[PDB]
């Protein structure tokens, strides 16, 4: 949600904004509840002045022996209309609610203005891709040789964009994972979290999923009970660990990790890039407003410290105005060097979303020298998605004969395997 | 699914097995659709219905399975330590955990309403170490396999299982608009026991063992409403062995005893019980479970169910092996026992390793997942 004032006061400098990111703002329509709202409170509180007046006047006309009829008359039918109006003045601000809901976020002056993918900008990329001595095998290819990744027994079991891990591979997901988690607790102040896969709608609308984007998660119906939804990403769950609350400004920041399955159905055919289920570890930031697009860098340079341990060539792009997510202010996606697809492919996003959730979850801090409630700033990125990963990880440490080195990184959770193959 | 032919040659006997389970064998409605049948054929509707009573047939309890109606005739055949005796008064997990913010139910029932938990900090921590120590256990030690499955499946694979038909309304199922169903694993041995569906294995390929560590999913109406103990979520460490059915029973003995050692090495009082006809579960011939000791509730409490399922998921999977004696593909046997529930694991040694000031001694074996931390608050 953007604040609600400022759409209402300035729409044509808010939808001038909207613009860069392709949204076009119905000013129109704000401009036209805006109108029917001043008319009906117009109306109100003409009513209310002559309402006042007139059951006033009835205790004069019975001090002077006169005939109240046509005063309670009036009364009567006064009080009626006002009734109505407050009607009325509810159900427009339910439809600007409504409409403000599903308005993505303000991009920050410094996210370069774009259109599309093409106006994206190479921020920096570290680490070389390394020029193999035979032809690159895809993942696919490598993990299908002994069994150890399987995508046609998870066909068999669930349909199409799902994965079967076995033996040293799913080990090896396992290590990636333990080693994520790991290192954002032991160097990155991050604070361990195990949450819900299951949420209601509240938290899906407090993080931007809902209501606008319904029909990219799978949910469970129920029979007289609230709905629950699986959820797309940990940033959901641990975003929401803050809903309703005025934190004190010396709890901020807030800085939370979890390793969690992502559930998505939204509508990369061969392989585990896309799927239906998949493994990431999230942080979360809950900052004072003042830091947030400092602590943007250092949520980025987090996701990255997991690449360069890896020793994964990778890249950083900054999103232009035209290729952002719904609820972000600023994103930076981080890419890993593919070998069989001879391309960078992203996995991690790394987002300031502002004041943005906040504002729907009523997210707050006491502010130390107004003493008042304010929104804080949420951030969240990915460090990292698993799956991803494990794919890079595969294809970049693949040796001649099919088999897999390890990561130095990731031995210790090997038990002894150096070598997968 | 019982073998057909002994629901045909022996319907008595095995209205009698298993009428000690509870079960009424509708022997009348099997003999009336063979006897129209063997009428109609000799003149695939009476089939499709045979069918459907055929899969809510619950499997034959083993001779060695004490006769009982209900869980007061389960017996106790053994137990491991002592449950200490404690100079203060005992906390339950929910104070233990609540003191400062680290096990959190309410933030939980915010985001998803009750029967779900937050974990934070240490207890988060002590969570995930528990997780990586029992599959780090039965795969360096036990001789598992490890697996990464779905969490979701089409409803094949939880009929092969026996979840269904009979168990629909303690699944929770996502309802998809022009493609099959999915419904969330209540248990990894769905998605484990599945993978030798529709297959014919090599002799050699035997004893099948897999592990994983997964979420699990159940809406049961049917059974704590304080705490984690019930959960609509919780993770678990499942075991699961496709074996030659020879061997099924003594594989039993030791699926168990891989159970056992998680509680050994943690050092956490226990007791094995060998629950009786009335008490098992709907796929088991034959069932031990492990109870822990809670110090709060001053008694044992369930932590792992280990079974023999038989031929009887086989049958449904249609997996088999291809017998090295007759050269003829066999029905496999299968077995599944948890290594362990994950969150009733953790119950156990946030209240078994309490200390006087509310503090939590970390167990020995977890002490090199815990970064340093021996004592949590
Ligand atoms: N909470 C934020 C930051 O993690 C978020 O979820 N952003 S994201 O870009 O939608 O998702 C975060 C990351 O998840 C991975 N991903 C996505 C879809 C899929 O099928 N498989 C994947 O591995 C992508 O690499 C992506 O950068
Ligand atoms: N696949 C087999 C073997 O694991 C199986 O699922 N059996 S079981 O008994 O249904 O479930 C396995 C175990 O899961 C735990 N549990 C159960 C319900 C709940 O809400 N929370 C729990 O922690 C119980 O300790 C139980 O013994
Ligand atoms: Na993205
Ligand atoms: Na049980």
């Amino acid at each position: 949600m953007l604040d609600p004032k400022l759409v209402r006061t300035q729409p044509q400098e808010v939808a001038a904004r909207l613009a860069t990111r392709g949204f076009q703002l119905d000013v129109a329509r704000i401009e036209a509840l805006e109108e029917q709202r001043k008319s009906v409170q117009t109306r109100t509180e003409q009513l209310q002045a002559e309402r006042n007046a007139r059951s006033k006047a009835i205790g004069q006309a019975k001090q002077r022996g006169e005939d109240i009829a046509p005063l309670l008359a009036d009364v009567d039918r006064m009080g009626s209309e006002l009734e109505e109006g407050k009607r009325q003045l509810d159900a427009i601000q339910g439809e600007l609610d409504a409409m403000l809901l599903g308005i993505p976020n303000l991009p920050h002056e410094s996210v370069p203005v774009g259109a599309d993918e093409d106006a994206n900008v190479e921020v920096r990329r570290w680490g070389t891709p390394k020029t193999f001595d035979f032809e690159v095998k895809d993942h696919v290819a490598l993990g299908e040789r002994h069994g150890w990744l399987d995508f046609e027994t998870a066909a068999k079991l669930s349909g199409a964009r799902f994965a079967l891990m076995r033996g040293p591979i799913a080990r090896l997901h396992r290590a990636l994972a333990q080693f994520m988690i790991n290192l954002h607790t032991a160097e990155h102040g991050y604070e361990e979290a195990y949450t819900p896969y299951l949420v209601q709608a509240p938290a899906l609308q407090g993080t931007g999923q809902l209501p606008k984007f319904e029909e990219d998660l799978f949910k469970i119906g129920r029979d007289g009970e609230a709905d629950l939804y699986l959820i797309p990403t940990a940033e959901v769950s641990l975003t929401n660990i803050v809903s309703g609350q005025i934190l004190d400004a010396k709890q901020l920041p807030l800085k939370f990790v979890a390793h969690t399955p992502c559930f998505r159905s939204e509508a990369d055919t061969r392989g585990m890039i896309r799927q239906h289920q998949f493994d990431k570890v999230e942080m979360v930031q809950i900052v004072d407003p003042a830091t947030s697009y400092e602590a943007l860098e250092g949520l980025t340079a987090n996701a990255e410290r997991v690449l360069q341990l890896l020793e994964l060539p990778y890249r950083v792009l900054a999103l232009c105005t035209g290729d952002m997510g719904f609820g972000s202010t600023k994103t930076y996606d981080l890419e890993v060097w593919v070998p069989s697809q001879d391309k960078y492919r992203e996995i991690s996003s790394c987002s300031n979303c502002g004041d943005f959730q906040a504002r729907r979850m009523q997210a707050r801090y006491r502010n130390p020298e107004t003493g008042k409630p304010e929104l804080v700033h949420t951030l969240n990125g990915s460090g990292l998605a698993v799956g991803r990963t494990l794919v890079a990880v595969l294809e970049n440490y693949q040796q001649a004969d099919g088999s897999i080195r390890v990561p130095e990184v990731l031995k210790p959770y090997m038990a002894g395997i150096e070598v997968i193959g």
